[PDB]
C-alpha cells in the first residue's frame, strides 16, 4: 500500500480448541547482504582443512531462508506442558506464514562514522520453493531459527547449498543453482507477503510412554500351553544326556513364547558422566559408530532410536547416540559437560533395545557330542518380522520435521533426529534484498557493477501452525507422572527472562509423561 | 427373563458355504470366586523366586476371562481337514459371543460336610474391553481355553496383569488397573450377555506349501544372457591370473543371478532327537538365541520364521525354534520327549532359510596380491529388498490371533507364535460373580467387610465365528499330499475319547498341503 | 491512512446533560524506548535495600502504559465545582480511547550533539489486556497520569510487575509474562487506534454529607417507651444495691435504644500539626497501624474509612489513615508539612467512628458482690450486623477506580484509597514502539541483536468518559455549602498557570458539600 500505513499486525495467541491447538508466533528480523551479492563456489578447499570425511563442495548465495522448524518456535514453556500432559498425540495440519511492515535501510559512513536512514524505494525479494526444486537445507539442525522468546530479535541465516564433490573438486553430475532463475514477489515498504501450506498426512507422535514392557505382556497367574528344552543332561558324569521339557509360566518367565520382539539396534559405545569411569585414551572418534559412504566415514549421531541406558545406570549415555543441547550462554568447541545438555531416550525402554547393550545372543555352531554349543553376540540387528519400536522422542528444543529423500525405497521414514517425516515438508521461504547499484561510470562499461549502496532490512514474520491433538482415553486408577515447576526458591524463575535481560531454557523437555499399554 | 425360563440354547453346528464357514460352539463353565475378592499387588517377591531375567511386578484380580484364542476350540478335527485339504487360505470375519442359563449356586459347609444351594438373587457381571483399555493378556498363549473337546466342562482363568518393574519393586510410571471402575451388566438367573465383533482385515493364512523352490525358478533348458567370473587364475604356478567368465546355464544353477532372496534369519543351536548325538552338558539356557530388554534377556522362542530342518534332518530341531505342545495328561516340569510333540515348519524350506542354518557368507575383506579371499559366515540378518519369506504355520492346538502392540513402528505384525496380527483383536470378555457380604455387624464399623458367603456361578458360552476361505485354483495334474487317518489296527480311534473318558489329540496338524507355484 | 493526513482532532470539550456528563480530554505524549528492549528481573536484590517488608521479586519490561485513573485528568476545576455543588452522586458509564496523530523519530548523535529525523516506516505497536491476563497495576495510585492541564506534554511511564518471592528470590509459583506474546496493534504514522469500554455496574459515590449524626435520629419532643437501668445502688452505705429503671427521653440521649450503630474500626495514631504537641521520639513506623501478610509488615495507610479528627480537632489527623498529596514542586522526601496536602475525612463523623479513638467500651467480666464491673477499650471492631458507614470520600487528586482482587470472597469491595471498585475495571493500555535493529553483521550470527536505532515516539490521547449524575432533591429550607474560589486579591488565580508557566492546584477538593437526611 503506502509509507505510512501498516502492512500487517503482532499475533502471538495460541488457542486451544477440543482436537486442535494454533499457535501463532510473531517475531522481528533483520537481513543482511550477504556474499557482496554473490554467488561464491566455496569448498573445504576454500576453508582449508583438509580430510576426506570432511572435504566438500557447494555455494554460498547472497539469499537468505527462515526457519521456524524447532517446537520451541511455536511453543510457549506452558503451552509446551499444555501439549505433553493432555494427550496422547499431536501432529502438524495447516501452515500460516506472513512478512509484513519491511523496511529497507541505506548505512552510510564516511569518516568511521555511519548514518542509517530509510531507502523507501528499495525492495526486498522473497519466493517459496514450493517445487522441491533446492537443495533443501532445513533438515538439518541449523541454527537461524526464529528465537524461542518473542521479545529477541534475530539475524537471518545465510543460504547455501552442497553438490556432489570428489575431495575439494566438483564432478560433471554437480548442478549449480541461481536463485534469481526463479520467480520472486518484490516487496517495498508498505507490501506484504504471505502464502499457506498443507502438511500431508503424517501419523501422530507418540507422546506417551509404555506402561508395560514387550517383555512382560503375559498372565502372571497361567501357565502357557507351550513347552521349552529344560534339561539337556540328567545329571553329572559321561553319557548324561536328556531332553526335558517344562512348562512356561509365571515362575520363568524369560522362556517363554513371545508373538513380538523388541527393535532394531546399531550399538554405541558407553560413556559415563562420571569421568573417572572412563577409559584414559581418545576414543571419541576411533571408538564411535559411523557409517560409510562413498569412501567417506559419517559417524552414525543420531542412529536407530534406543534406550540411552538401563535402569538405574542414568550416568551413562551412547557416545554420539543422543540429542545434546547446549545452556544458554554455551561456547561453541570443547566445552565442559555442565555447559551442555544431554538428552535421554530412557521411555522406550519398554519396546526398544538399549543402545550401549547388544541385541541378543545367536548359535554361532552346530553342537554335537565333540562340540559345546557355541553364541555370540549381535552388535547390529536389522529389521525382523515380529520386531516392534517407538520412534525418537520430540523436543521443544527439537526439530519439528525433515523432508523425506527422494528415493526408490525407503523404510519408515521417520527423521532420526527426530519429528515428522515428509516427502513435501514445509517449502523453504528464500528472502534477498535486492542489490542498488552506487553511481556508474559516465562512459560505459561492459563488466558487471561490483560497486552497490550498503543496505539491509528489518521486518516481522507471523508464522501460524494448527495441530491436531489426539486426546487420552486411559482407563489407569493411579495418577500420572506430569511435567512440573518445582516450588523451591529459584534465584531465576526458570524459562524466564535474567537479570540481565537474557532468556535461558534450563532443560530440555521431552513429550513423554502419559502411559499407554503395550 | 425368569428362573424358570432357559436364557439360550446349546449351538454346536458348524456350516460350510462356498468362500465362507461359520463355526458355532458352546461349552459349560465354572467361575469360582477369586483372591477372596481381592486386588493384591504380585512381584517375584511375593513368588520368592529371584532372577533378574524372571522379575516381574503386577497385579492379580477377583475377575476371570473367557479364551476361545485356540483353533480347537472352533474346529473339530474333521473340520479342520476339511479346511486344510481343500482350501488355499482362511481368516475369521465376524464373531458372536453369548452367555446364557447362568447359575450361582452357596456353598455352605459346617462340620466339614458341605451343602451346595441355588442362589436366585446373587448375580454375575459381565464386560468386554472394547476400548482396549486394559493390558491384553490374550495374546501371550496361556491355558484356559475353551476345551476342545465339547462335553468337557472348563474352569474359567483368573485375570491378571504385568506392569513396569525394577526387580520386584514398581516404577512411578507403573499403572494399576481395577475393573469395577468399567461399566458392567449384572446377569442373576435369566439374564443373558452377548456381543459381535468384526475382525479386521487381516491377510489369509497360507494353507499351502511351495511346490518351488525359490533357488529353482529357472527354466532348466536355456542358459541366461548374464555372465559370471568362473575362472581366476590360469593355473598352477606363479603370476597365473586371469577374468575368465561363463554364461549361468542348467549345469550350474547354483550362480545365476535371482530377483529374489530368502527371509531373514537369526539363527537357533541344533538339538537331535536321538539323544546321544547331543553334548554331554547343560547347554539348554547357555546355548540358546536370546533378545535382551532393559538388561533382561528374554529367550527367542518362536524367532523368525525358519525350515526347523534341512532335508533328511527331522530328527533335528532348533532349540528354542518350535512349538512344543503337551499330549495328553502331560506333567509340568521335567517331561520326557515321548511326553511332547515337537512341530516342523518344514515346509517352508523352500523360501526360507533353515532355522540352525548361517544366512549365508559375506566377503569380509579386499583380496589383493598379498591377501587371500576371506569370508564369514551371516548368523543373523535382518530384512533386505528382495527378500521373500513365509509366515509360521497355523496349528489345530495353536492359537488364532495376537494382538499387535501400540506403537511408533513395527514391521510385518504377524504374530511370531502364528496366526493373524490385529490392532484391535477381539476383545477381552472379563466375567466375576459378585460379592455377596456375610451378616454384618450390628454397630457400624468404617473397615470394608471381609467376611463373604462362599459362591461360585456355572453357565454356558457360545462363540460363532464366520471364517472366509480362499479356494484351490490348482492345474496340477497328479495328486496332491491330503491329511489322512491311517486305517490300521488301534486300540484307540484317534481323536476320540478314551476307555475312561478322556478326549486326547494324538499329534499336531499343520494348515499346509495343498501347494502352489512359486 | 496516509503521511500527509492527520488521524484524528483533537477534543477537549465536556458535556453536561441532564442525567450524565460526558468528559472528554486530549494530551500529547512522547514513548521513550525503555529497558533497551529487554525485559529484566528485577527485586530488592537488584536496588539492594534488604529489608523483610520491602522485599520484592518481579519483571521491567520494554511496554508502558496508559493511566487516566485519576479524576483531574477528566475533569477541570470548574467542571469538579458543577458537579460537587449540583449532585447527591456520581458514577461512570461509558469510556472511549483513541491513539492518533503518532509520530516515530530516529535520534542520531555523533560528535555529542544530536539530530533528530521522523522514521516514517517505524510503527508502535498497541494492545488493551481485556482479559485481564496481566498484572494490573492501575489500582495502586501511581505517577504516570495524563496531566490535569491540557497544556502539557506527559512521559508515558514504564510498565512493570512484581509476583511471588521469598526475599529476593522467586518461587516455582512466581509467572513470568511476555507481553510480546499478545496479538497487538501495529500502528506507522497515518495508522490510528480506538476502543470502548463499559463500566460494570457499581454504586453512585456518595457526594453529600449527612445533615444528621446516626446519634440523633429521634424525636427531641417525646419519650421512648423503652427502659433502662440508671440506678444500680440505693445511696452511699454498705449492702446498698437496687435496681431503678428510668425512661430513655430528650433529656437523656445517650441511653436511649438505637436500631443502628456506628461502622467498623481499626484505630490510628493521632499525630498534631502542631509540632510541640507530638512526642519527642520517632513513632512513625513503629506507632502505626499495620497488617501482617506472610511475614511482612504493611503499613495499614487508607484503611478503614473513619473521621480524620473530632470536632473543633482539626489540627489532629491520624498517623497513615488520611490522603496525602503533594503541592506542585515537592520534593520526593523528607519534605516539611507546609509542602503537603494533608486531606479530612471530617464529613463522615455522623456515621463513622474517628480513626483516633477507641470505638467503645465492652465489660470484661462479671460484676459480683466481690467484683466491681470492669470494662476494656474496643481497639478494632469488624463489621457488626446493625453497622452503617460511609466510604472515604473522591477527590479531584485521586484515583477513580480500582480493580477488585479475584477471590472467593470480599467485603464491601469498595477501594480503601477511594472511587469505584471493579472485577472487570476499565483494561490496561499497553505501549511500546517496535525495535529497530541497526545494521547486522554480514556474517551469520546467532545472537540475538543487541544493537538497535535510537527512536521515541509521539501523539495524542482522547479519552472520553461518560458519567451518570444523581440529582438533588432536597427539602431543606436554609441555603448550603458550596465550593467556592475566595474573593479576595491572590498575586496568582487559583487553578491556573503561575507567572513562569507552571500550574498548579492549591488544595485538595472532596466531594462531599450538599447535604441528606440520615
Ligand atoms: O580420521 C577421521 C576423523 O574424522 C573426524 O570427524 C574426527 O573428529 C577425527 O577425530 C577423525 O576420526
Ligand atoms: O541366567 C539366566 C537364567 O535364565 C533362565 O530363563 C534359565 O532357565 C536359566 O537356566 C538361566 O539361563
Ligand atoms: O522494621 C520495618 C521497617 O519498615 C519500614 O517500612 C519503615 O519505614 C521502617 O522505619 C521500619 O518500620
Amino acid at each position: 500500500d503506502g509509507v505510512g500505513s501498516s502492512s500487517g499486525n503482532w499475533h502471538c495467541d495460541s488457542q486451544w480448541l477440543g482436537d486442535r491447538v494454533i499457535t501463532t508466533s510473531t517475531r522481528t528480523w533483520a537481513l543482511p547482504t550477504y556474499n557482496n551479492h554473490l554467488y561464491k563456489q566455496i569448498s573445504n578447499s576454500t576453508s582449508g582443512g583438509s580430510s576426506n570425511d570432511n572435504a566438500y563442495f557447494g555455494y554460498s548465495t547472497p539469499w537468505g531462508y527462515f526457519d521456524f522448524n524447532r517446537f520451541h518456535c511455536h511453543f510457549s514453556p506452558r503451552d509446551w506442558q499444555r501439549l505433553i500432559n493432555n494427550n496422547w498425540g499431536f501432529r502438524p495440519k495447516r501452515l500460516n506464514f506472513k512478512l509484513f511492515n519491511i523496511q529497507v535501510k541505506e548505512v552510510t559512513d564516511n569518516n568511521g562514522v555511519k548514518t542509517i536512514a530509510n531507502n523507501l524505494t528499495s525492495t526486498v525479494q522473497v519466493f517459496t520453493d514450493s517445487d522441491y526444486q533446492l537443495p533443501y537445507v532445513l533438515g538439518s539442525a541449523h541454527e537461524g531459527c526464529l528465537p524461542p522468546f518473542p521479545a529477541d530479535v534475530f539475524m537471518i541465516p545465510q543460504y547455501g547449498y552442497l553438490t556432489l564433490n570428489d575431495g575439494s573438486q566438483a564432478v560433471g553430475r554437480s548442478s549449480f543453482y541461481c536463485l534469481e532463475y526463479f520467480p520472486s514477489q518484490m516487496l517495498r515498504t508498505g507490501n506484504n507477503f504471505q502464502f499457506s501450506y498443507e502438511f500431508e498426512n503424517v501419523p501422530f507422535h507418540s507422546s506417551y510412554a509404555h506402561s508395560q514392557s514387550l517383555d512382560r505382556l503375559m498372565n502372571p497367574l497361567i501357565d502357557q500351553y507351550l513347552y521349552y528344552l529344560s534339561k539337556t543332561i540328567n545329571g553329572s558324569g559321561q553319557n548324561q544326556q536328556t531332553l526335558k521339557f517344562s512348562v512356561a509360566g509365571p515362575s520363568n518367565m524369560a522362556v517363554q513364547g513371545r508373538n513380538y520382539i523388541p527393535g532394531p539396534s546399531y550399538r554405541q559405545q558407553r560413556v559415563s558422566t562420571t569421568v573417572t569411569q572412563n577409559n584414559n585414551s581418545e576414543f571419541a572418534w576411533p571408538g564411535a559408530s559411523s557409517w560409510a559412504l562413498n569412501g567417506r566415514n559419517s559417524l552414525m549421531n543420531p542412529g536407530p532410536a534406543m534406550a540411552s541406558h538401563k535402569e538405574g545406570e542414568d550416568r551413562f549415555f551412547p557416545l554420539s547416540g543422543s540429542l545434546i543441547f547446549g545452556k544458554q550462554g554455551t561456547g561453541r568447541d570443547n566445552v565442559d559437560a555442565d555447559k551442555v545438555m544431554i538428552t535421554n531416550e530412557e521411555e522406550i525402554k519398554t519396546t526398544n533395545p538399549v543402545a550401549t547393550e547388544s541385541y541378543g545372543q545367536v548359535a554361532t555352531n552346530h553342537q554335537s557330542a565333540q562340540a559345546q554349543a557355541q553364541t555370540g553376540w549381535v552388535q547390529n540387528q536389522g529389521i525382523l518380522p515380529g520386531m516392534v519400536w517407538q520412534d525418537r522422542d520430540v523436543y521443544l528444543q527439537g526439530p519439528i520435521w525433515a523432508k523425506i529423500p527422494h528415493t526408490d525405497g525407503n523404510f519408515h521414514p521417520s527423521p532420526l533426529m527426530g519429528g515428522f517425516g515428509m516427502k513435501h515438508p514445509p517449502p523453504q521461504i528464500l528472502i534477498k534484498n535486492t542489490p542498488v547499484p552506487a553511481d556508474p561510470p559516465t562512459a560505459f562499461n561492459k563488466d558487471k557493477l561490483n560497486s552497490f549502496i550498503t543496505q539491509y532490512s528489518t521486518g516481522q514474520v507471523s508464522v501460524e501452525i494448527e495441530w491436531e491433538l489426539q486426546k487420552e482415553n486411559s482407563k489407569r486408577w493411579n495418577p500420572e507422572i506430569q511435567y512440573t515447576s518445582n516450588y523451591y526458591k529459584s534465584n531465576n524463575v526458570e524459562f524466564a527472562v535474567n537479570t540481565e535481560g537474557v532468556y535461558s531454557e534450563p532443560r530440555p523437555i521431552g513429550t513423554r509423561y502419559l502411559t499407554r499399554n503395550l
